[PDB]
């Protein structure tokens, strides 16, 4: 990985050492990538929802992971799961059941550092996995994206900065996640990730992340070239706004 303190150097030590799964996947991996490609077609907003426990930029939601996923099952475009423990309090379990039970595209989002984590995410059921430029070398990402298309899966490409931003597009990444939380130090700077956003060619599918709480917003991003949104805290207090975001 790359250098790093506090708690990203953390979460980087423990994902070296999480212990992998032996499962058997199900189903063909279903692209969420070009999900949303076919929803922009149809002019059907794409928002990712994202299931998650706890979160350092939230307080702890304990609800009903199935029900939650069969509900979102009508309207999202996709699923992401968080699987991450320490910080999110995320388990594989949850992502394998959810993952049995809804036949729209599954994301897991954990912090990927090691080839094992990507065969958790295949045996569990995600159909893609996101990689973060800002706790893994070029090297890394080009070796774990490889290894992640292997499987069939397109990865999302998560970038908060112009120098994270370059190094996705130099690994070839062809859907990019912009989000407008520092993950170092959590903050939200929009100005920043619309920045990013106008810098990104138009043949990759691009994700805005954090910070998304209204229809205009979405609107104004969808104008700028945002192909799907990814949301969780509000959707996990409040699953039914969804359908206000959508219409």
């Amino acid at each position: 990985p790359r250098y790093l303190k506090g708690w990203l150097e953390d979460v980087v030590q423990l994902s070296l050492r999480r212990p992998s799964v032996r499962a058997s996947r199900q189903r063909p991996i279903i692209s969420l990538n070009e999900r949303i490609l076919e929803f922009n077609k149809r002019n059907i907003t794409a928002i990712i929802a994202e299931y998650k426990r706890k979160s350092p930029s939230g307080l702890d939601v304990e609800r009903d992971p199935i029900e939650y996923a069969k509900f979102m099952e009508r309207y999202a475009v996709g699923l992401s799961i968080l699987t991450e423990e320490k910080y999110f309090n995320g388990s594989y379990e949850t992502l394998r059941k959810i993952a049995s039970s809804v036949s729209i595209p599954i994301l897991m989002a954990d912090f990927i550092v090691k080839e094992s984590q990507i065969d958790d995410a295949y045996n569990l059921g995600a159909d893609t996995v996101a990689l973060i430029v800002k706790i893994l070398t070029e090297r890394e990402l080009e070796s774990l994206l490889e290894y992640a298309r292997s499987y069939g899966m397109e990865p999302l490409i998560e970038i908060n900065d112009e120098n994270d931003l370059d190094i996705a597009l130099r690994i070839g990444a062809r859907f990019i996640g912009i989000t407008s939380r520092d993950e170092e130090t959590l903050e939200i700077n929009k100005e920043n990730q619309r920045k990013l956003i106008s810098m990104i060619p138009s043949n990759v599918v691009k994700v805005a992340e954090s910070g998304i709480s209204e229809r205009n917003e979405i609107e104004e991003l969808r104008k700028l070239g945002v192909n799907a949104f990814l949301i969780g805290s509000s959707l996990m207090r409040n699953p039914e706004k969804i359908k206000e975001l959508i219409e």
